[PDB]
């Protein structure tokens, strides 16, 4: 997350770290959101690689013991059937991971709340992106969980030529684009939390940013619109 601030350690209890085995150790690769005690929602492109994955919940500082982490293997990966790895702009960048064991809920570990199906945010709605992503374009991962304030940018605007043009679809949400704050590598798969009717819900799964750099003016970060996939998600969890 570029231009973020460190999160309080109990602000975003549905945030997870998806990590892969790198030698004798694990490295953070992307984010995701706990949606059942044994299911996580992330971006399809995060699990393109044939790696060994684990999920970490109750994480805050990636490089120190917090005393709150639970570590759980990934048992099954279900990617959206229409996902196409060499066409992120077509959409369907979403995947569900069934965990090996169900995690225990507490103040650091809670299920993310999903919007009702069809829900679209008005232009300029207050949202936060969270994650451990690069803190600068071509920079390094944050140590501690970051959050950044990113107002939504409605489809009519984000799909205009000076923004994203036709590359953005109705099945996506755009947020930010001020050139100071944005998503960045390592944030992918992570939540966009938006405050609606007093309650934060996860409206977005971080999907892409410009190749020109993470925080570029009029290129808001693009997220998969969770409220477009509610039935998909339910169908998958019901059938697995
Ligand atoms: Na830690």
């Amino acid at each position: 997350v570029v231009g973020g601030t460190e999160a309080q350690r109990n602000s975003w209890p549905s945030q997870i770290s998806l990590q892969y085995r790198s030698g004798s150790s694990w490295a953070h690769t992307c984010g995701g959101t706990l949606i059942r005690q044994n299911w996580v929602m992330t971006a399809a492109h995060c699990v393109d690689r044939e790696l060994t994955f684990r999920v970490v919940v109750g994480e805050h500082n990636l490089n120190q013991n917090n005393g709150t982490e639970q570590y759980v293997g990934v048992q099954k990966i279900v990617v959206h059937p229409y996902w196409n790895t060499d066409d992120v702009a077509a959409g369907y960048d979403i995947a569900l991971l069934r965990l090996a064991q169900s995690v225990t809920l507490n103040s650091y570990v809670q299920l993310g709340v999903l919007p009702r199906a069809g829900t679209i945010l008005a232009n300029n709605s207050p949202c936060y992106i969270t994650g451990w992503g690069l803190t600068r374009t071509n920079g390094q991962l944050a140590q501690t969980l970051q959050q950044a304030y990113l107002p939504t940018v409605d489809y009519a605007i984000c799909s205009s030529s000076s923004y994203w043009g036709s590359t953005v679809k109705n099945s996506m949400v755009c947020a930010g684009g001020d050139g100071v704050r944005s998503g960045c590598q390592g944030d992918s798969g992570g939540p966009l939390h938006c405050l609606v009717n007093g309650q934060y819900a996860v409206h977005g799964v971080t999907s892409f940013v410009s190749r020109l750099g993470c925080n570029v003016t009029r290129k808001p970060t693009v997220f998969t619109r969770v409220s477009a996939y509610i039935s998909w998600i339910n169908n998958v969890i019901a059938s697995n």
